[PDB]
């Protein structure tokens, strides 16, 4: 068919929107509401209008192109009509990017000054209490920056399938929260920050906790351990102009010291950890027939969806801590013994690409003798602000190396920031383990990628086992509810919330819509992982040296004794009652 935009023709075989086809063939066109394939079919923003010739103004972003249209995607009527529809949500947003969170990707900002808009009366509330909703451990939300876009909403349903984000009437107006405007934890939420990636403004962000951060530092008698996920050093890069898949890992450790921080460990340190443990445990099953399946529990917001939807699994997540909460054991209790400090004194900050973590941590049971396992979690986001903010030439940085006592790392620990990743490194240690060997091929890409729903069978002593890799929330409820758990006997099952794995995690670095297109964000995040896996020299995580004399010296035997003592925590369904 034939179509006119802008005086040029167009010969297309092609059905799809005014949007997508402008955007394939170089011809701008504003957007909003859109996002994921979806717009806000109840409140329109229309910043996509453009001019059909015979019809009039049309939304681009769900209008499907057809022979005979002749289209205007930039005349004075179709200016005016944008220009309005962002001036009306300025009368609705207080309008004061200085000290806000999205200053430097804001896309409403962008519309703005692209457009020249201004409001008719400036948003101007001097009480932000009604507005504001900090009861969260993990997310917040600040209702004076909601453009009512519906993005959040679309995403939750999307990524989790739990709607716990919903459009609310409070007292005849029209906002966005949890369920009977409750407080997110209080509901079936997750947790997991999904809303908050697709947010184009700064409504909906993380629970701070740099305050907990900055007091420690400055705490005389406070030595500050800080650790990173393994997607941080693949992701924060983004947000200093460096691009997308910049390997940055030396560079953290740098900012790291001049933050003042006192030790200088890593959360891939805890993964490999995390492995021993749960490696440990499947040949523990095996042997004993059972619980099948076994699944992971270094997931947070997958924790969440089984305690509010399956309480019927929890006694079949594996025991062992998350690599996040089995350093922070480590840390009060193995670290003072080989460092002469007061147990008291440390305080341990993580690095994560997730806001469920932040939950995790304050886990009233996370604790061990009156001292937390981690006292504070900052997300990506939050690090690089603080980067910023101490005004360190990031990406100017030389690099240096973490303390090895508690930061070497093998290649299994380092790519847990992946779907499977946690699935293929606890198989390379949990074949080592059954057959008593030290196996060459440690390679299991079937696992791996970006499919919904990835199963496998291995072969772990003489005998076939059946493994599967949840990637996503809704993944997981596809999962149970088709019924596929039952269809064959799974004796272990990785799950995780963000599709992706934690590289797509809440507290990631946003990306603005345009950019999504370009790049494969999922992959490429997860490529550094991969490659860093590649180029160490220890793949294994019970070949981890520092990790070895830490067991030697300190906890004795994996899944036994003092380590299963305090290295693991049980979830358990809720005794009966009426
Ligand atoms: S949300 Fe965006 S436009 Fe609004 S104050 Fe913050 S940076 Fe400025
Ligand atoms: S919180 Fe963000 S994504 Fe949700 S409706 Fe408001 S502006 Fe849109
Ligand atoms: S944190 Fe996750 S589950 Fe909770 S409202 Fe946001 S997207 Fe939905
Ligand atoms: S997949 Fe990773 S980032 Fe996402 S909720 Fe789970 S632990 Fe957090
Ligand atoms: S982007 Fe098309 S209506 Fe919002
Ligand atoms: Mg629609
Ligand atoms: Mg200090």
């Amino acid at each position: 068919k034939t179509i006119i935009i802008n005086g040029v023709q167009f010969n297309t075989d092609e059905d799809t929107t005014i949007l997508k086809f402008a955007r394939d063939n170089n011809i701008d066109i504003s957007a909003l509401c859109f996002l994921n394939n979806c717009n806000n079919d109840i409140n329109k923003c229309e910043i996509c209008t453009v001019e059909v010739e015979g019809t009039g103004l049309v939304t681009a972003c769900d209008t499907l192109i057809e022979d005979g249209m002749i289209i205007n995607t930039n005349s004075d009527a179709v200016n005016e009509k944008i220009k309005s529809r962002i001036s009306q949500l300025l009368d609705i947003h207080e309008f004061k990017c200085g000290p806000c969170n999205r200053r430097e990707n804001c896309e409403f900002l962008k519309l703005v000054i692209k457009y020249k808009a201004r409001a008719s009366k400036p948003f101007l509330p001097k009480d932000k209490t009604e507005y504001v909703d900090e009861r969260s451990k993990s997310l917040t939300v600040d209702r004076t920056k909601c453009l009512l876009c519906g993005r959040c909403v679309n995403a939750c349903g999307k990524n989790t399938e739990t709607y716990a984000m919903k459009f609310l009437n409070k007292n005849g107006k029209t906002i966005i929260g949890a369920e009977d405007e409750k407080c997110f934890d209080d509901t079936n939420c997750l947790l997991c920050g999904q809303c908050i990636i697709a947010c184009p403004v700064a409504a909906l962000s993380e629970k701070s906790h740099m305050d907990r951060v900055k007091n420690a530092l400055n705490a005389p008698e406070k030595h500050v351990i800080v650790a990173m996920a393994p997607s941080v050093r693949a992701s924060i890069g983004e947000l200093f102009n460096m691009g997308f898949g910049v390997d940055v890992t030396g560079k953290i450790y740098t900012a790291l010291r001049q933050l003042g921080f006192d030790k200088i460990f890593d959360i891939n340190f805890g993964a490999d950890m995390t492995i021993m443990e749960e490696a440990t445990e499947l040949v523990q099953r095996i042997e004993n027939n059972g619980p099948f399946p076994m699944f992971t529990s270094c997931c947070p917001g997958w924790v969440r969806q089984a305690e509010n939807y399956y309480p019927e699994l929890l006694n079949n997540l594996s025991s062992a801590k998350s690599p996040q909460q089995i350093f922070g054991t480590a840390s009060k209790t193995y670290y003072p013994s080989i460092s002469g400090l007061d147990p008291k004194n440390v305080f341990t900050v993580t690095v994560m690409p997730c806001t469920s973590k932040k939950f995790e941590a304050d886990r009233p049971q996370m604790e061990k003798d009156g001292l937390r396992d981690i006292d504070a979690v900052i997300t990506t986001r939050e690090l690089a602000k603080m980067i910023k903010d101490a005004k360190i030439p990031f990406a100017k940085l030389e690099d240096s190396e973490a303390d090895p006592a508690m930061g070497e790392y093998s290649g299994a620990g380092a790519i847990f920031g992946a779907t499977g990743g946690v699935m293929e490194a606890a198989l390379r240690s949990a074949k080592d383990f059954a057959e008593n060997a030290e196996l060459e091929d440690i390679e299991y890409k079937q696992v791996r990628g970006l499919n919904g729903i990835k199963e496998a069978e291995v072969e772990i002593n003489n005998n076939k086992y059946n493994v599967a890799v949840i990637n996503g929330a809704s993944n997981l409820f596809k999962f149970m509810k088709s019924g596929m758990i039952n269809e064959k006997q799974y004796h272990f099952i990785e799950v995780m919330a963000c599709h992706g794995g934690c590289v797509n995690g809440g507290g990631q670095p946003h990306v603005n819509p345009k950019d999504l297109e370009k790049v494969d964000i999922k992959k490429v995040r997860a490529s550094v992982l991969y490659n860093q896996d590649e180029h160490l020299s220890k793949r294994k995580s019970h070949e981890n040296t520092a990790l070895v004399k830490m067991y030697q010296n300190y906890f004795g035997k994996p899944g036994e004794g003092r380590a299963h003592e305090i290295l693991h925590f049980k979830y358990k369904k809720s005794a009966w009652s009426h």
